[PDB]
């Protein structure tokens, strides 16, 4: 029951190319399985580890904007 939890982060810049078949997949998919991942490992050209982690990081930010007020859909005080 560990999906290996090891003190390794890091950022890095990226193309608007790549992310974008990246942040595409991100809506359609959260949590991509290893055949996506070998397939998005060549639309972007980065590799396994490259793309699990900028997923990962991706799910922390947008926590973030999730709040705050930033938001689409039709959405109000209306009991939800």
């Amino acid at each position: 029951g560990s999906s290996g939890s090891s003190g390794k982060r890091m950022r890095t810049s990226f193309k608007h190319h790549q992310l974008r078949t990246m942040k595409s997949y991100f809506a359609i998919n959260h949590n991509p399985d290893a055949k996506d991942l070998k397939q998005l490992a060549q639309k972007t050209g980065l590799t396994k580890r490259v793309l699990q982690v900028w997923f990962q990081n991706a799910r922390a930010k947008f926590r973030r904007n999730l709040l705050r007020q930033e938001n689409g859909g039709v959405s109000g005080p209306s009991s939800g």
